[PDB]
């Protein structure tokens, strides 16, 4: 069937959608090509709409049930339970889309009457109606990136769907502790949401080294979301139903796949129809849970069709990493193209054919990769970098407009580690908060799915936590990652790495001068600045 | 062993503490004796050291082993997880005990980076030392009360027993799934909490129905948390033990036992050490669970020793109800005796001797007792109910003084259907806020265990979904109800009820006369005031 059908009424914005890069001193400081950078709006919904709308045909077979069936087997030891209103309402994000029914995030963590009464309400008609197809509001959503000449140049808005507050909060009583639990239960090892950075990198090293000579894969679908089927949907509420679960647990699981997950009418922010839904909502509770449960599902079958030997998987939603035992160039070559034909036939073709890789170092996932350094006394250490690009154009604008998010506090924390974190990312904000003297001001930051209140003196706690002490000392980056780096660089006109060692080394006495705290973070987060 | 050893230093406040009500022409317009009403101050706190503090002899049976074995056997069908440091931040009560370590509530639930990584490195702690004993600061409670002439006239301050807030948050990601499941496993319909008003008085009514020739009893043991020992608390701990969980939520859980919940040093508001404990401290996250399992497993043994037939309990806390076969008068008040005897050797004497009692309405547990009344079709509802004076007190006393608390709105919330809550309660507080014009002014309101901000107008539905619609119709309440109802008015000095009907038709007309929700409020919560 068709992923989409639409009506014609337009996706429309809510507020005022900036596309931009303000000409400012501040960010010209970091970037100077700040035409390259722009962000999404509502504008370029039409061709985002027909991206993600085609017929979804899917042929499975015997590989396929086979894995099914050892994941609902696993499935049958999970135990969950029910979250009250008064738990779910505690687990609101802060910053969600308040409901049109009067009341906002800020009232439902609050627990007010007006929240309360009204989530009681829905979760009685989710039981007692397990039909009519509930209502979601679909939206372009508004994310800086760099422009890529060689192609498109820049990309259209991604499109958000999701359900009132109301119903959302009555995803988590059903769902919350569901979700949470089985995956890691269901997919072992190859679950990637229970590792931290270096706990990844970790996975793929060890898993990487225990093959006699190791090859591996990235795969990505293109539009997965869209590629998800009714079949899927349906097949995720079977496995969550092997579960151990309260009777209104089921009873609510079973009522919001079939009005729901499954499908459903789209409106805009203007209260008009948009359309029809007939795949994977991105914003429903489930989502991140289903995709990966159906990513893993359709490759493990996949690797089954393709006899590809001792395979290893990782699995983060639609983001696939596989490590096998090689069979030979051109034997790899032909298994991949047989494992992507099995993906192709349960549903999920990739954006770009997959390519057998036998350097770790050159395989990207969860637009990631691991990488080499040497720690203190010489030995190697591993750790989580990416391109520099995207974090950097975010931090541009970040610098040029004062945001509710700080995706650049984000990023330095997650790759604490890597060459451009520290020389860049780090010196730059730091060179900036102490200027204005808000080294003390804690700034809200989102990372894992959750918001934080971060004073920037804690980041040496929060780094050598998260990645542990050697992050302060790492030198003798691989060449590889350096002339990533530098390309970058070079492409977004950022002052090339000489500069910033400079600037940091001016930073970092600014913050010994100071003593305490501040001196702290001059000493471990700039002591690569030194002599 | 002794319950306390203490050392001289004393029990200190740490803010001004309130003993009198202040003369008010609004509280004396619901209550006119004034010098009857009082609140406990760290004052008193010896007079409370001197009860609490007692040497504890225990001596076991088969009967005991017996229920153990029992209930580990249950225990043992139970799986637990524990909550990420994320999910016990967001689940920590908004009004609590800021942190020694510098931060507080709002800091925790905010997931400021202080909070959290303080949190990491207390959870750390825990597990890597298992003997330490943790700190705990000693308070004492300021609650208002009404005096009783008939004895020590006023009380003395109870006395609350806590370790710091970023241990309070560690016992939340060991236990928290712990104490929300294994209490219903274990113990099924015996369990207290699982129940509204209306599902205890459904619970008990059937239960009492049920037996041939009913027979019950109240028990509440004499400063129950000084009796738990420290086998207990090690009993406890091997119940916890029983449930599959993860392997650092058992570390722990055995950790906190041994350096907090067994026992240990306790602190004043001024940072002096003030004694030792080697009981239950009243105020960590394992109290009500503890004390639930705890008194169940003492009286289940109890029941058998005193040979009581077919025994139905209702346990919360130290507070118990036990629903029999009659054997006879003489024979039930000579079972009774051995019962006693029995929680006695176990370590658990009564405050006052239990009493047989043939008239379900004249047994009180949880301060409570179930009553008759008809709905309009005339047919007999029972529902919940309690002697009103401390209600009262409380409330006149709210009405003199703002209070962060609004006892008022979660005794008209919890008694309802009651003749005082409506009308005397509403009467008075709806009649106040007219005056004011805050009737859409929202107010924080504890109950069960949670802060809420309701919003008056929000009072009908609150009352409907708890309680049903014949809570707005209720009529001919029981000769025994009516006359304690009165009885306490004239104690207190409140005027009689003929009044109150008077001054609810005025407060009606002036809602009705609004329309809209106010209108809606008039209509339900005084429809027993017209004609
Ligand atoms: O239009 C879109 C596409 C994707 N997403 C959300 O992005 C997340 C995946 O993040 P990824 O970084 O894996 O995106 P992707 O490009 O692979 O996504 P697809 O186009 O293949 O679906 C998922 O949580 C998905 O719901 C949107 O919110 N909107
Ligand atoms: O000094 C005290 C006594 C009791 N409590 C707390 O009161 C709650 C029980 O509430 P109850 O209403 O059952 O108190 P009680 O008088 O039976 O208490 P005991 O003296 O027998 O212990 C329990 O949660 C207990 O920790 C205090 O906080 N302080
Ligand atoms: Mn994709
Ligand atoms: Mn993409
Ligand atoms: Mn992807
Ligand atoms: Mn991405
Ligand atoms: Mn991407
Ligand atoms: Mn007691
Ligand atoms: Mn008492
Ligand atoms: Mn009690
Ligand atoms: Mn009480
Ligand atoms: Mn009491």
């Amino acid at each position: 069937s068709m992923s989409y059908t639409w009506t014609g009424a337009l996706i429309t914005p809510c507020a005022a959608e900036e596309s931009k890069l303000p000409i400012n001193a501040l960010s010209n400081s970091l970037l100077r090509h700040h035409n390259m950078v722009y962000a999404t709006t509502s504008r370029s919904a039409g061709l985002r709409q027909k991206k993600v709308t085609f017929d979804r045909l899917q042929v499975l077979d015997d590989h396929y049930r086979d894995v099914l069936k050892e994941m609902k087997a696993k499935a049958s030891t999970v135990k969950a339970k029910l979250l009250s209103v008064e738990e779910a309402c505690k687990l609101t994000p802060p910053h969600s889309a308040k409901s049109k029914f009067g009341y906002g995030a800020k009232d439902v963590r609050n627990l007010s009457s007006k929240a309360v009464n009204h989530i009681h309400s829905v979760w009685k008609d989710l039981l007692e109606d397990t039909v009519t197809p509930i209502d979601t509001t679909i939206m372009a959503k508004n994310e800086v990136f760099c422009v890529q000449p060689e192609k498109g140049g820049r990309k259209p808005a991604r499109l958000i769907v999701f359900p009132d507050l109301g119903v959302r909060v009555c995803e988590k009583m059903a769902l919350y502790d569901v979700v949470s639990t089985l995956p890691q239960v269901v997919m072992g090892s190859s679950y990637g949401f229970q590792y931290s950075p270096g706990q990844r990198v970790e996975f793929l090293v060890n898993t990487w080294k225990s093959k006699k000579n190791p090859m591996g894969f990235s795969y990505d679908t293109r539009c997965f979301d869209s590629t998800v089927t009714e079949n899927d949907i349906r097949v995720e509420e079977s496995i969550y139903q092997c579960c151990d679960l309260a009777p209104e647990a089921r009873q609510a699981i079973k009522s919001l796949t079939e009005r729901l997950y499954i499908g459903g009418p789209l409106t805009n922010s203007k209260g008009q129809n948009c359309g029809y839904r007939r795949c994977r909502a991105s914003g429903v509770l489930t989502t991140s849970c289903g995709n990966t449960l159906t990513c893993y599902l359709k490759a493990s079958a996949a690797c089954r069709a393709a006899k590809l030997q001792d395979c290893t998987m990782l699995v983060n939603g639609d983001d696939l990493v596989v490590i096998c035992e090689s069979a030979g160039t051109q034997e790899d070559a032909a298994s991949l193209r047989v494992f992507t034909e099995a993906m192709t036939r349960y549903s999920a073709p990739p954006g770009d054919p997959p390519q057998p890789e036998y350097d770790l170092e050159l395989i990207t996932s969860c637009s990631s990769n691991v990488s080499v350094a040497h720690d203190a006394s010489g030995k190697r250490v591993y750790y989580l970098t990416r391109d520099p690009t995207t974090p950097l154009a975010r931090a541009a604008w970040e610098t040029a407009r004062h945001t509710p998010v700080n995706s650049w506090l984000g990023n330095i924390i997650m790759y604490a580690p890597t060459l451009w974190a520290r020389m860049i990312l780090m010196t730059h904000f730091f060179s900036i908060l102490l200027a204005q003297e808000q080294l003390e001001k804690a700034l809200d930051c989102q990372i894992y799915g959750a918001c934080y209140s971060i004073e920037p003196l804690d980041l040496p706690q929060i780094i050598e936590r998260l990645h542990g002490l050697s992050a302060f000392s790492l030198h003798s980056y691989s060449p590889g990652e350096i002339n990533r780096v530098a390309s970058c660089l070079r492409k977004l006109g950022v002052p090339p790495l000489r500069v910033w060692r400079h600037r940091a080394r001016s930073v970092r006495a600014r913050l010994l001068s100071q003593g305490g705290r501040a001196a702290t973070c001059g000493k471990y987060l700039f002591n690569w600045a030194v002599k």
